[PDB]
């Protein structure tokens, strides 16, 4: 079938039709020189597209890279993975490999899986009842039953996205239609120059047509829509490795360029499970012994396993985490939970014949057991309520423990806080997302005081607002220009609702930002559609997943950020190649266009083919290179992409005009002993052009990122092939000696440094970015007005805390 | 080429008529006004 | 690292000048290389770091 897919690219495609119609016309006229040129292109153009789709197909099939245990008529039986039917219940053990996407029925002991099917990374996620598992995952701990949702699974939906993407569609496909016109404009613009200048020097139409054949080969790169579209299609399969299934390929470009990430707290930034803090406990007699008392006051079997209680059973630091709360205590009676009273108590028997009692309950209802058991009765009321108050100031929900010796006297052991804690990577992730040039806003349903604490824990910045009071609901005394300043510079929005999440995206997008909104629920879907990339975090419903632009399977902000770093790698791969392959078109339209106009010569039509072949060899390895990503967001800045490419083409054409003009001299100029005008110019063009992929591939300067062995091996293999053409004079008039070749190599190294200089001090300067877009610095606040405003947020966000 | 990048550009339309961009509201003043309509049109609902 | 790049930039900028102007006057590669040896000695001070 691989031989089938080759001849499809020859026939199908109107650009190929025009060439092979021209290949017939030249052959029918017995114009054999131009026959091997055009047929050399179709073997190139269909050749490069095949190796591009063979590269894409290899990664997809590896992305598609068994048995399953089911029940048939209630009989446990083991079948291969190919017999599993969607709409079925599977059985899952420890060490098992997940065959299909499946939703867990219920768990006695909760289960963990590795989402590292290809990466092999060590970390795992917790999976509970109703949680969605995904295929090619491996269980590291747990057991249970899982109801399979499908076989098209998300990876199978992702692979079906890529194979369809081999046709070509998206916003970047709209960009390719924008780029492809301007290169066609630039071909016609030089063809007008080389036809006019070949009409004045009355040239035969055959000689003119060999010039336009040479300028078309260099001038139109048919490899861009094949490489750009495959880069995304490979990138979407690289992202599904990072547990991010893009609904369209344009989600890779939009996620690459997102500037603000409004991340909901409850799933991404926090573990979404309750856990306790021991240094933030009361001055009770044992901070360490306090937790042991509360574990007594909870039953240890599923009949009494409340989620609050089950949190306490597994907070113990002792090696007997579950056993130590039942060691020799000999429970005689237990009181369950009664909602009117809010108390659970356990009564156990001491070894020395003592009936001790311990309780767990609400701190108000713990404090009322004996109102005057503890000393300083009025201050112990105040201190606990105050430290309960600071728990609410930290947002921690509070539960108390009290104790009896046995006679009936209560002893208030203390109160311990349980809270949704930030995930351990999220503090580093918010630090890393700040390095990635994007701002994180935490949108949460909790109060302003509660979420100001979570901002402090993550390092976010602790400048948050009540969503309703600030505005965001169509009310408020705040001007719309000031509400937009508050939202743009807020570090979060507490007490936020789905009507507000739409307003946060809408306000931010009127400021010109690209906003990533994370959506879990069905009500978050109108915001996800509005957001420039709408993210359905792990655990999203079908309405969020259908409305999202990119769907995640790994919970956490770090999965969103690592799919953000990858999407910047995928983009800079498609961007480094577009800047490159446009600059080679400008290099050779400016050089060969002015060579014809001024001097009525060009590089041989045989040699011009090999230069376009050599430029396409860089496409084969640009897929394989290690990918540097830019820190700040990327946006297809097409006025800057066209300024960088035109300058890199003008600089390259200046460097080639210098070698050529040296060779006009008697004694040779760049020719030390003996050489050809074509063999040297073919070598100099092949060297300085193919080394340009070393320049553009780097996020910063070319010396920052060392290229892969695939790209530096493919570029050097060409530079060896291009040299051996020159030394031995293939398709050129003479041999060129090894000493002239090393003059062209050293000169072409010097131009690569000039280009690396120009492209660095042009890619990174906002002065050039400003000039190319023509957009002045219209809205810069005063430095004093920023200081006035910065403190205005800090006063207002203090007021929003104090409303309670 | 000329007729496309000349028919669709407002820069050429501006130059030929000689009419400068006299009345462009501030970007902040539009935001203040856009919400002013949304407050007023809320008030007009509540008059019953 | 910021200074050392700009001096390397300034070496290449004149090496481009003394290679171009030694290509037009067709000079042997040995004569050109004695020029770039002289400009590198002066051009890059390894004594700064
Ligand atoms: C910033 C913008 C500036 C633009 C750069 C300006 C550079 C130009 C500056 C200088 C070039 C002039 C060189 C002087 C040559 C003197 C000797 C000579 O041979 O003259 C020749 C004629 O000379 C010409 O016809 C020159 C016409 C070229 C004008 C191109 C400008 C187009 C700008 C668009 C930019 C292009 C971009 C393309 C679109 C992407 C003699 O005629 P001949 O008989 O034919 O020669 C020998 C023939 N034979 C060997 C077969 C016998
Ligand atoms: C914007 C960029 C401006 C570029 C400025 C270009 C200035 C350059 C203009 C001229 C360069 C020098 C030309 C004369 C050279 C000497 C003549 C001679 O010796 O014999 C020649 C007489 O044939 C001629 O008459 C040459 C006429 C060429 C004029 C082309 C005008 C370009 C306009 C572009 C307008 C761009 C519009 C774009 C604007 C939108 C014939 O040559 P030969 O005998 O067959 O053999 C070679 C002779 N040689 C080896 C001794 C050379
Ligand atoms: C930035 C500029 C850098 C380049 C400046 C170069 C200035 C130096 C110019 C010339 C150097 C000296 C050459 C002649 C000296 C010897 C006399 C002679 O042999 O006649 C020559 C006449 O051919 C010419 O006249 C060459 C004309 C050069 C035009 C350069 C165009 C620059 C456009 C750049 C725009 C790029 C940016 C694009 C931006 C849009 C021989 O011609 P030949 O038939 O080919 O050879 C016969 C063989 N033989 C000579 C060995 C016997
Ligand atoms: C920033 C840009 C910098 C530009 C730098 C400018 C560089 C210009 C510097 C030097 C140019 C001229 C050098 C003179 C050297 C030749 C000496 C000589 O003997 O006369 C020669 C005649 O020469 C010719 O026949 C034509 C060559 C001159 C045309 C050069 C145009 C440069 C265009 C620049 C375009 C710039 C546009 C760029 C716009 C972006 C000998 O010819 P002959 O008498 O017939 O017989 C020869 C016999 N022999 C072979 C045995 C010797």
């Amino acid at each position: 079938e691989s031989l089938v897919v080759k001849f499809v690219m020859f026939f199908v495609g109107p650009i190929q039709f025009v060439m092979e119609a021209a290949a017939i016309l030249a052959a029918g006229l017995s114009d054999w020189v131009d026959f091997g040129v055009i047929c050399g292109l179709l073997m190139l153009n269909a050749g490069v597209g095949f190796v591009q789709e063979f590269q894409a197909g290899s990664i997809v099939d590896e992305l598609k890279k068994n048995t399953a245990v089911v029940i048939r008529d209630g009989q446990l039986v083991e079948i291969p993975a190919n017999e599993v039917v969607p709409g079925d219940i599977l059985q899952l053990e420890d060490g098992t490999v997940i065959p299909t996407d499946g939703r867990i029925v219920t768990e006695d002991c909760f289960l963990q899986i590795d989402q590292s099917a290809i990466t092999g990374e060590s970390l795992a996620v917790d999976k509970h009842y109703g949680d969605q598992t995904f295929s090619s995952s491996t269980v590291k701990r747990g057991e249970g039953f899982m109801v399979v949702t499908a076989t098209n699974t998300f990876v199978g939906r992702a692979a079906a996205l890529v194979n369809k993407a081999a046709g070509g569609q998206g916003h970047f496909t709209e960009v390719l239609n924008g780029i492809g016109i301007i290169l066609l404009v630039l071909v016609i613009a030089t063809l007008l120059l080389v036809w006019t200048a070949c009409f004045y020097r009355t040239n035969g139409i055959v000689r003119i047509l060999r010039y336009t054949l040479g300028i078309t080969i260099i001038g139109v790169p048919v490899g861009l829509p094949a490489v750009v579209t495959t880069t995304m299609a490979v990138g979407a399969a690289y992202l599904a490795k990072k547990q991010a299934i893009v609904q369209k390929l344009s989600a890779i470009e939009s996620l690459a360029g997102v500037e603000i990430l409004c991340s909901d707290k409850t799933g991404t930034l926090t573990k979404n499970k309750l856990s306790l803090h021991e240094p933030y406990t009361v001055e009770g007699v044992s901070p360490d012994d306090l937790m042991l008392t509360a574990c007594l006051a909870a039953s240890r079997k599923k009949k009494g396993l409340d989620a609050i209680d089950k949190a306490f059973l597994k907070s113990l630091k002792q090696y007997p985490k579950a056993k130590d709360a039942l060691t020799k205590y000999k429970v005689l009676e237990f009181h369950p939970f009664d909602p009117v009273s809010k108390k659970v108590t356990a009564v156990v028997e001491s070894p020395e014949g003592e009936r001790i009692v311990c309780v767990k309950g609400a701190p108000l209802f713990v404090l009322k057991t004996v109102e005057e058991d503890h000393p300083i009765p009025e201050d112990v009321h105040e201190n606990y309520e105050n430290k309960v108050a600071e728990l609410a100031s930290r947002g921690f929900r509070a539960l108390g423990v009290a104790r009896k010796r046995g006679e009936g006297h209560w002893e208030i052991l203390g109160v311990m806080p349980c809270m949704d804690p930030p995930r351990d990577d999220t503090a580093q992730t918010v630090s890393e997302a700040r390095h990635l040039g994007l701002r994180v806003k935490m949108l949460t349903g909790d109060a302003v005081g509660i979420a100001k604490e979570t901002c402090r824990q993550l390092g976010l910045g602790t400048n948050i607002y009540n969503a309703e009071r600030l505005g965001l609901g169509g009310g408020g005394d705040m001007p719309g220009s000031e509400l937009a300043d508050f939202v743009e510079n807020a570090d979060g929005f507490a007490e936020v609702f789905p009507q507000h999440k739409y307003r946060v995206v809408e306000i931010l997008q009127n400021r010109g930002y690209l906003v990533a909104m994370t959506g879990d629920g069905v009500n978050d879907a109108p915001s996800l559609k509005k957001a420039d990339t709408g993210i359905a975090v792990e655990g999203a419903t079908d309405a969020a997943r259908s409305a999202a632009d990119i769907v995640f399977l790994a919970p956490g902000l770090s999965a969103i950020i690592d799919a953000l770093k990858t999407s910047r790698q995928i983009f800079h791969r498609m961007y480094s190649y577009v800047v490159y392959r446009i600059a080679l078109s400008l290099h050779l339209e400016i050089f060969l266009g002015l060579w014809i106009a001024i001097l009525d010569n060009s590089l041989d039509i045989d040699l011009i083919v090999f230069i376009a072949i050599f430029a396409d060899v860089a496409t084969l390895a640009i897929a394989y290179d290690n990918a540097p990503y830019s820190p700040k967001p990327v946006k297809w800045n097409l006025p800057r992409l066209w300024g960088m490419s035109i300058i890199l083409g003008i600089v390259l054409a200046i460097g080639s005009w210098i070698t050529l003009t040296t060779m006009f001299l008697p004694k040779g100029g760049i020719i030390q002993n003996f050489g050809a005008m074509n063999g040297i110019m073919f070598l100099q063009i092949s060297l300085t052009e193919n080394w340009l992929i070393f320049i553009t591939r780097a996020a910063g300067p070319f010396w920052s990122s060392i290229p892969s062995w695939q790209l530096a091996g493919a570029v050097f293999a060409v530079d060896i092939i291009a040299t051996m053409f020159t030394l031995f004079g293939w398709w050129s008039e003479n041999w060129t000696d090894i000493v002239t070749v090393v003059r062209v190599w050293i000169w072409s190294i010097g131009i690569f440094c000039v280009l690396g200089g120009f492209y660095y001090e042009m890619s990174t300067s906002e002065a050039f970015d400003r000039l190319m877009n023509g957009k002045p610095m219209k809205e810069k606040k005063s430095t004093r007005s920023v200081e006035d405003f910065m403190a205005a947020m800090q006063r207002v966000s203090t007021q929003h805390e104090k409303e309670t």
